[PDB]
C-alpha cells in the first residue's frame, strides 16, 4: 500500500540501478544462505524479499541453503554431540537421519515458504529429488609424519554429478528452486554434504552469471582481521597452509576457485547478517567482501 | 543376465498387456501409498516398481502418501505425548512442528529415493512447495470440538502439478497444506489424493487400505458400485464408521471428475499392478463408468 | 550510490509494490512521450531507462512519441513557405515531407538510441512500415458562430487513424523488442498525413487491447478550473467539464482518446506530467495515480 | 488371474528387464524383417505386435522389408522367370516395375495394415516418397544385374518427422535416382543404410536362420571385418548371407552402435534382443 | 525464357495475381486428379508442376488420384476381367488385391514420382497408412434389391492428424482412393468421393474436380458457375445432370455444407487449367460455394 | 482486378520459372538497391514491384540502400558544403545529423512505401534500430609516409543483429536497411551502402548478394563483362588497372561476402527494368557472377 512520496524513491532507485541489473537480466544466480547468517527472522524473511525482488527484476535465483542452528537444535534435543572437521561436521547414522530431516523438511521448506509470502514461487528440493544430486562418499585426509592418513568422518559425500534438467525446467516454469545440501549415492544411499560445495557445483553445472556465498562475516580474512579480495589458487593455498584460512572457510574458497574456473563470471563471500545483503549486491558494486573472478 | 526362457516370459506377458498398457496410456493416476501395511518392507519395493513401469509404460501416477511410524518415532523421542481422535491427530504448534519436518524430509524423501532406487526420476512435494495444497482450519463438531492445527484442502496447484508430469517426473506428495497466512496445517492423506484427483480430473483414485475391500452383510467383495448405489448402501449401513471417511471422500472424487475410484488392499503384492493390468478391479471400485 | 539506508526503503517498498507491478506482467502499456518541455534531453534519458526497467520487470512497452521544435526549426532552416489558416499551420506538401523526415529519421530514432543506450532493444517506426498506421485526411471546419453554415477549409495533409498492423506490432512484442512509433499515417494512395500523436497512441491501444494507455502531458493532471487533478472520472463528467469551460484547447482530444481508449477495450488511460521524473514508473508501483486515471469500471 | 505366485515373478522380471530396455528408449531401432522370415501370417501378426509393444514402450521403431513369397507368385503368374546371384535378384523392366508394384503396394501396405490393427499407426513408404531412398545403379560384376543400385542417401527429415510424430516408417527397399528411376535394392542394404543415416542404435536383421553359421552349423558372433572376408572367399557365407553381413559391418563401421542377425521365425524374436543381451544369434559390435 | 520485354509483362500480371494468389495463402486444396484423357503423359507432368507452383506461392495442395487405365491392364496380362457399370466397380477378392495393388503402388507412386521430380516432397497414400481412409461396405440398390457391390465403400472416417502432420511439414500427401475396414478389408472407393471427404475433413478452401468436361454445363450447353446449394439440389430434379456428373456434383454439394468453402469443376484437360482456378477471381468452370 | 486469357499466362510463365525460381525457395537474397541513378518512378516501382514477387514465390528478400543525390540536395539547401575523399563522404557532426535523417527518415521510408504500394510488407530500419549495424570509426590515410586524415563519421561494420532480421523475415516482412552504423557510446556513423549489405549478406550467410549498380557488371578496358571470377583473377585485374573507382569497394565488398559465407555476389545493371526478376526467373550470363569454390 504506496504514497507518491514512497514511490518517488523505489523508482529513483531500481532505475538507477537499473545498469547493475542488466547485468544480470536474463542469467542465472545461485544464492548460497544459511549456516551462521541464518540466525534471525527478520533476517530470513528478509533474504526471502530480496531474493523474490530479483525475480522480479529479470534474474533468475537458485537457491541453496546450510542448516546451522535448527540442526543442532534437534541434534541437543535428541542427545546426539556434533564435532566438525575441517569445515565438515562429522555424521554417523543418527545424524545423517537429522541433518537430512531437519535441512529438507524444515529449513528447506521454510525458505520456500518465506519466499511464497513474498510473492515468489519456490520449490523446496534436495538431492533425492530426481537425483538432483548425485554423489559418492568423499574421502577425506590428514598428515609432519608423513605421507596421507585417510580420515573417516562419516556419511559424507562429494558431488559427482547434477540434474541441470530439472533445475532448467523448473527456472524456466518461473520457479525459485531452493536445494538442501543432500546428495543420494548409486545404492540410494545418502549423504550430507557442505552446502557451500553444493551451492559450488550446481553453480557450475548451471554455468551461471555469479554465485554469492552469504555468510557469518565480513569475508575472507588474513589472520589480522583484513578481508582480502581477489585471490587465485596459489594465494589461497599458501594461506591454507599458513592457518590462515580454516573450518567452514575451507569450503568455502575451494568452492570459489573452482566454480568460477567451472564457468562462474564471479564467485563472492559476503556477510549475510548484513540486511539486505543481496539486494546490495546486485543493485551495487560494493567493494566488500571477498571477491573471485576471472570475467574477461 | 536374463536367460533366453526368461525375456520370452516378460515378453509374452506385455504383449499381453498391450490391450490394458493401452487402455490408460497419457492418464494421471493418483495413488494414495501409505497402508499401515503396504508401508512395511517387502510392499515398499513393489510399489515402487509399480509406479516405475506405470510410468515406462507411458502412464501418469501421482503419488501421495501418509506418515505413521516415521511421525510416531520421532514424537516419542522428543518426549511428546499427541493424542487421537476422529482417525485424526490432535495437533499443537510443537507436534505441528515434528510432523511437517518427518513427513515433509524423512517419509516423503525416502518413498522418493525408493521409486528412484528402481529406476523412476520422482520429485517430492508438500502442501508448501508453490502453495501446492492450498488448506484452511477444518471444522472438527463432534456431537465444536479443536483439533489443533489440522485442515481442508481449499485448492491444489495444478499449474505445477501438470508440469512434472509433462516433464515426465513422478510428483510424491506429502499431505501438509499452507494457509492464506502461511500457516502449516497437517491434512488427512485421503482426502489430499482425493482432492488432488479431482483438481487434475484424474483417470483413477486409487487409496490402498489394509481391508479386503468392502463387502456386504456376507464376506462378500461389493466391487462395481456407482455413485448412487454406495449412497444408499450407506443410508441402510452396510459401510461402518472407519470406512465412511474414505467411503465419503472417494466419493467426492467420482462427483468431482474421477471417473473410476478404486478401494484397494495393499497387503497384495504389486496391487496396484493387478487393479489395472488386469482388469477386474478385485476389491472396491466406485464409479459411473458404462460397462457393455 | 545505494546506502543501506536508502536499501532498506527500496526493500520494504518495492515489496509491498511488488502486487501492483506484478499485476502488469503479461500485457502492453501504450505510453505518449513527445511533448514540448519533455523534450529536454534530460527527460528524454530518464524517461528511455524507465522504459527499459518496465521491460525488465515484465511489462511490453509500446512508445507513440510526439512533438519537437526541430521541426519548426528546420522549416525555417529550409525557407520553406510558411502559410496558416484559423491559427493553424497548413501543411502541404514541402511541410509535411520535412515532418515526416524530422519525426521519422531523428525524433523518432533518437528516443529509439536512447532506450537501446540503457539497455532495450527499440524498433523505430512510422505509419508506413507495414502500413502500420492507415489514416485518411482529416476534415477540417473554420470556427463559427453556432447558427452559421460551417466551412470546410483545407489544412492540408493532417489525417485521422483508420486501422492499425497489430500483427507487426504483436510479432515486435513477442521478440522483446520496444515499438517506438512515429505519429505519421499512410492513406490509401501511399500519401502521408500527420496525426495527433495522442489519438494515434489512443488507437494502438485500443487494436492491441492494451492494459493501460499513458498520455503524457506537461501540466501534472487534468485540473478542475480551481487547480485540482481529477480522477476517475465517467463520460457524464468529463461532458460537463467541457460544456461549462474547464476542459478545453488540447486537453480536450487527449480525454476524448482516454474515453475512447477505454471504451474500445484499454483498460485503463492515464493522463500525468511527463515533466516528473519517473512519471511513468509512478503510475505503476501505486494504484494510486498521480493524475488523472479514466476506468469506464475498475 | 495373473495370480498369486506369478505376479511376484512377473514384477521382479519386468523390473529387471527394466534396465535394458532403457538403453534404447531415446534412441531408434531399425527392424529389417521380411524375407522369408514371413512366411506365416499367424506369426507375421505377431511381429507386428510385437512392434506396437516397443512403441508403447517408448521405443522408436523403423521397419524396413522385403518379399519372397508375393514376389515370387506374381513373378509367376507373369511368365517373367526370376534369377538371382549374390544375394540379389536380376531385375529387368518388367521385373522391376512388379517389384516396384508388389513390393511397395501389397506387401508393405499389409503390413502397415498389422501394425494398425494391433495399435500402433504405420505408413507405408518406398524410396520413391520425398525421394526417402537415393540410388545410383550397382557397381557389380560385367554383370548386367539390371535394375538393382546402391544407396545414395536417405531422407532422414521425412523419417525424424513421423518417429517424432508418433508414425512408426514402414519401408519397402525401392530407391530412386537422379532421373527418376526405380532400382531394386535389397531390403538388407537398405535397412543398413537407413540405420546409418539415422544413427540409431541397433540394427535388427531378422533372418530364416539363426544367425550366420560356419560350414558346420555353428553360430557366430563378435566378428570382424578381416576374418568375414576370408568367410566369404571360402565358401563359408553366401546367398542371402552375403548382403546381411556386408550391410552389418558397414552400419557399425558407419554410425550403428549395434548389428544382430537373429532367427525371426522364433515368435517374439525382436523382443527377446531387447529384453535381454541373448547372446545368441550374430552380433556386431565395434571393439 | 521471359526474355526482354516479357518481363516487362509477367512483372504486371504477376502483381495483378498477387492478390488473387493472396486469398490462398496459408490454405489447404484438396485436388481430384485422376481419369481418361487427362492420362496423357505430356498432361500429367504439368499437374505435377502447377502442384508445386501452388507450393511454392503459399498454398497447401493436397493431391487425391483415381483412374485404372493401369489397372485393367494388370488384371488382362493375369486374365482376370470382369465388368462394373454404374458409377462403381464390383470388386471380388480378385479385382480388389490387383485394384489395391496397382492403385497404391503403381499409379499413387507415380503421381508422387513426378512432384518430386519437380521441386515437391509428395508421401504416396493410400487409406491403410495409419487408416488414413477409414471405411465399410455399401448399399448399392438396383433402380429395391441389393445389388452386390462390397469390396467397394462409403468413407466413414479420415485421419485429418496425419495430413496436417505432412502438410506443417510441406509435403504434398498423395492418396490412392482406398478404404480400410473396422476389421482391415480393404474397399474400392471413388476419387471425387473421397477428395470430397478429406476437403470437409480438413475444412479446405477449396475441393478442386478435374473433369473431362468444361464444368457443369446446362440445356444449351452453357457453363454454368456461381450459384447455391439449395439452387444445384434444383437442376438436379430439371434432370439436367447425368451419368459420372451426377455424383461428381453431390460430392461437392456435400463437401460445401460440409464446411469446405467453395468446390470447383473444371475440365482437366486444360493445362495449368488447375491454376487458372486460383489466379481468376471468378473461378474459369463451375463453382460450387454458398457463403 | 482481372484478366481471363492472360492468367493462362501468368500460369505459362510461372510453370516455366519454376526450375529457377525453385533453387531458391526459402533463402535470403540480400538486394542492394542501385542504378536507380536518374531517379525515374518505372525503374523504383519496377524493382519494388519484383521484390515483392521474389516473396510471393517464396524468396526472402532482404534491401540494403543508399541515398547521395538526396544527402547531396538537402546539403545544398541547407548550405552545408559537400566533400568526398577516396570516395567515401567527409561527414562532419552537421552533416551526419543530415545524413542520418535523409537516409532513415526519407529514403529508406520511401522505398518501403514503394514495396507496400505493390503489395510487400517492409520494414524501414537504420542500424540504430536494435543496433541492427554495430560500427566503429573507419581509419582512412593517404600517400600525398602514409598520413591519418580524419574524414569523419564515417565508420565500418563491426557486426549485425541477425536476430532482428530473422525475426523479420520469419514475419514475412522485408527488411529495408538504410547504411547507417551505431558505435559503442551511441554515435552514428555513415557506411558505404555496399559494404553494409555485404556484411549483411554475410551476417544471415545468405544464398545471394545481389549489387545493382549503373553498369554492366564489371568490364575488360575492353568493355566486355567479366563473370564468375576467383579471388586470384580479382587481384590481378585490380593489379592492373582494370578494376578502380567505385568499382574496387564493390567487388573487395563481393568476394569478402564468398569468403564469408555468402554463396554467390553479382553485379547487375541496375538500370535495366526487372534487372532484378532476371537475374533469377531466368540465368543470364548478364552481369558479374563472383563464386569462388561454389
Ligand atoms: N580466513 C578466514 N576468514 C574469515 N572467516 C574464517 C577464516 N578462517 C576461518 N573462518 C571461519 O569461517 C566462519 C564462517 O564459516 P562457517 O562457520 O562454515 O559458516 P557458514 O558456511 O554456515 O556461513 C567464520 O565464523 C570463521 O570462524
Ligand atoms: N481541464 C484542463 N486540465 C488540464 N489542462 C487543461 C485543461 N483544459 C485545457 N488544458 C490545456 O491542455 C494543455 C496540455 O496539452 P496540449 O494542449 O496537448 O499541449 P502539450 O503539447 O504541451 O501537451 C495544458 O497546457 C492546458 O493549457
Ligand atoms: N554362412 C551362412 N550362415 C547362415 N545362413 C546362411 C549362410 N550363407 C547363407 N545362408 C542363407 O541365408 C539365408 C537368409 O538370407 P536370405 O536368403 O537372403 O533371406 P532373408 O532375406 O529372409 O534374410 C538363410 O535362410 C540361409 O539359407
Ligand atoms: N449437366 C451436365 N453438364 C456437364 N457434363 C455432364 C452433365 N451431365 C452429364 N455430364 C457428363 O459427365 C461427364 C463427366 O463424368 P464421367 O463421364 O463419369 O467421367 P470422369 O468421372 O472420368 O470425369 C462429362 O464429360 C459429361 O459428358
Ligand atoms: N572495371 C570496371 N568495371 C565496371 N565499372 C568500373 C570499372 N572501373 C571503374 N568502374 C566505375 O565504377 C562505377 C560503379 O561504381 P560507383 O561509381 O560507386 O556507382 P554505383 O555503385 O552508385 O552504381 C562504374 O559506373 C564505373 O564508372
Ligand atoms: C557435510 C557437511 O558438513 N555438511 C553441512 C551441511 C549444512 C551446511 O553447509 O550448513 C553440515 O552442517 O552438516
Ligand atoms: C491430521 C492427521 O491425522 N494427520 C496424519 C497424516 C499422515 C497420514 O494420513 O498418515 C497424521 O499421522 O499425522
Ligand atoms: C535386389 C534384391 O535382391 N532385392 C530383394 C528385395 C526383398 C528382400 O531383401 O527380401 C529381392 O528379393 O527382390
Ligand atoms: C468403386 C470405384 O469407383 N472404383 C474406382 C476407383 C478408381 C477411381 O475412382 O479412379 C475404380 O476404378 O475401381
Ligand atoms: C560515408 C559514405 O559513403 N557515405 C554515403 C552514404 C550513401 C550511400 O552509400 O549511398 C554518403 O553519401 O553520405
Ligand atoms: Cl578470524
Ligand atoms: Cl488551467
Ligand atoms: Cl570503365
Ligand atoms: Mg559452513
Ligand atoms: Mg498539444
Ligand atoms: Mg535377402
Ligand atoms: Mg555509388
Amino acid at each position: 500500500t504506496l504514497s507518491r512520496d514512497d514511490a518517488a524513491q523505489v523508482a529513483k532507485v531500481l532505475s538507477e540501478a537499473l545498469p547493475y541489473i542488466r547485468r544480470f537480466v536474463g542469467k542465472t544466480l545461485v544464492i548460497k544462505y544459511g549456516g551462521n547468517a541464518m540466525e534471525s527472522e527478520e533476517l530470513k524473511a528478509g533474504f526471502a524479499r530480496d531474493v523474490v525482488l530479483m525475480k522480479a527484476v529479470g534474474i533468475n535465483p537458485v537457491v541453496v541453503h546450510g542448516g546451522g542452528p535448527q540442526i543442532g537444535d534437534l541434534l541437543k534435543r535428541l542427545s546426539i554431540e556434533s564435532h566438525f572437521i575441517d569445515g565438515m561436521r562429522v555424521t554417523d547414522a543418527a545424524t545423517m537421519d537429522v541433518v537430512e530431516m531437519v535441512l529438507g523438511g524444515q529449513v528447506n521448506k521454510d525458505i520456500v515458504n518465506l519466499i511464497n509470502r513474498h510473492g515468489g514461487s519456490a520449490i523446496g528440493l534436495t538431492g533425492k529429488d530426481a537425483e538432483l544430486i548425485r554423489a559418492k562418499k568423499l574421502t577425506v585426509t590428514r598428515q609432519e609424519m608423513t605421507k596421507p592418513e585417510i580420515i573417516d568422518i562419516g556419511h559424507v559425500g562429494e558431488v559427482t554429478g547434477v540434474n541441470v534438467g530439472l533445475l532448467n525446467m523448473l527456472v524456466k516454469g518461473d520457479f525459485i528452486p531452493v536445494i538442501a545440501p543432500i546428495g543420494v549415492g548409486s545404492n540410494g544411499e545418502s549423504y550430507n554434504i557442505n552446502a557451500d560445495l553444493v551451492a559450488g557445483k550446481v553453480a557450475e553445472a548451471l554455468k551461471a552469471e555469479k554465485l554469492m556465498l552469504l555468510t557469518n562475516i565480513a569475508g575472507l580474512m588474513d589472520k589480522q582481521g583484513q578481508v582480502l579480495t581477489g585471490l587465485s589458487t596459489e594465494q589461497v593455498n599458501e594461506l591454507i597452509a599458513d592457518g590462515t584460512i580454516y573450518g567452514g572457510m575451507l569450503p568455502k574458497i575451494r568452492c570459489a576457485l573452482e566454480a568460477v574456473q567451472g564457468g562462474v563470471t564471479s564467485a563472492h563471500i559476503i556477510d549475510g547478517r548484513v540486511p539486505n545483503a543481496v539486494l546490495l549486491e546486485i543493485f551495487t558494486d560494493s567493494g566488500v567482501g571477498t571477491l573471485i573472478s576471472n570475467r574477461k
